[PDB]
């Protein structure tokens, strides 16, 4: 008797690509793992203000101006009224509302979770940006894709066909590989999830990431190929633990 | 009837400071806080390799030339011939062959512990390395301070006296203010310990990076004062849950 969480997310050109982004993947893993009912509200870059501010949904932080920038994910919840943005507020909030579902915040790993991914960020999600950026660009809709190379290139100060180089993949491999050996910490046959034996927030952050990847470059390309092949075979045997919570509404 | 384990230190030349490593803080806060009873042994940075060799304790790393690297800690438990060297690795040798000792360890945390010191050694150690590393060399004895010298010169490139700027202090305060924001993710009145409500070696990682600024700079210095001030005080009231555990065998 419950109704469907409305998630926004930001669509593609093409079907196979439609759930891209690795902010909103976070969002989405959640919701299928939890499996909790819900449906895509797919909305454009350029209307992402318009939208949130249409649904009370706050801004998740502040441009170099100062001025409110609105992002997605954000979900809205008919069965709370709640308008919940940013994907750690929004897995918080799900946690909390939905004590029932399958837990992402064991108690004490809150702070652990939050330091983990601020690691993940600078040495992971940076150097797949630099590898995908372009073809994110490629993929979305055109009203999508003016707004995306403007603000992306006044951010970079540099066109996205310039980014994208050989030392994003040694970057990558190194920030991987130091996660990699704090997984290690755990021993043999626990080293695949943080905690070993279950799965947190964490770990399917690490997993909104390679996911980006993957859908950006298409599982069938070279650079997905590579990635598969790092750490002898380390990250494809991650992802696998995450093939059942990848479901899409297309 | 337990024999007292050997702790293998380097000295200086003033008492107050004879206890300054950030790493081996980080056996001295296991040893202090787990209530084992030990010895220091106090050796010089150019006769560290001979006493490793000496006992059998394993180097810790290469060098860039592939040569064998020794470091301080080590300890040499009588009690049971094991020789330990690596920090991380005498603080899980101690948990596990002392299990009635206090834990440092809680299941499910290794990993998320272990990543959490990859993200505070090149944000928290990285700039504080930069403040203190030529009072470090000054609080050397003289055989230490050829070796100390040398070798940290040798791979900075640049005279010791050259290094410590004001980039160093922004640094610093991004890096704890990353680490602020994570222990906040455990809500009030558990945010000064990473797992809310209880010690783990993580935590005294993090001391052991501050006493080691206390000690190199003074407690009475203007630098440990600015320190004591950052983030309305956050890191004094962090370091106050640590005084009980720093006793000094000297």
């Amino acid at each position: 008797s419950l109704e469907p969480i409305i998630f926004y997310d930001i669509p593609a050109n093409e079907p196979r690509q439609m759930a891209w982004g690795p902010n909103t993947w976070k969002t989405r893993y959640v919701l299928n793992f939890k499996g909790l009912k819900y449906r895509t509200e797919w909305v454009e870059y350029p209307d992402i203000e318009a939208v949130c501010k249409q649904i009370g949904a706050p801004a998740t932080e502040k441009k170099p101006d100062g001025r409110d920038h609105y992002t997605l994910p954000v979900i809205q919840d008919p069965n709370t009224k709640a308008v919940v943005a940013d994907s750690d507020a929004i897995a918080k909030y799900l946690e909390s509302t939905y004590p029932d579902t399958p837990r992402l915040f064991p108690e004490g790993t809150r702070a652990f979770q939050h330091a983990f991914y601020q690691l993940a960020r600078p040495s992971v999600l940076m150097p797949i940006f630099n590898i995908v950026v372009a073809r994110v660009w490629k993929l979305l809709r055109p009203r999508s894709q003016e707004y995306f190379r403007a603000t992306r290139e006044q951010m970079l100060g540099k066109k996205l066909e310039e980014i994208g180089s050989e030392d994003d993949w040694n970057a990558l491999e190194s920030g991987l590989a130091r996660i990699k050996s704090s997984l290690e910490a755990n021993g043999a046959g626990k080293d695949l999830l943080l905690m070993g034996d279950r799965v947190t927030f964490a770990d399917l952050q690490l997993a909104s990431l390679f996911i980006w990847l993957r859908v950006s470059a298409g599982e069938e390309s070279e650079d997905w190929k590579r990635f598969l092949s790092l750490h002898e075979g380390k990250w494809a045997k991650f992802m696998q633990q995450f093939a059942a919570y990848e479901f899409v509404d297309v």
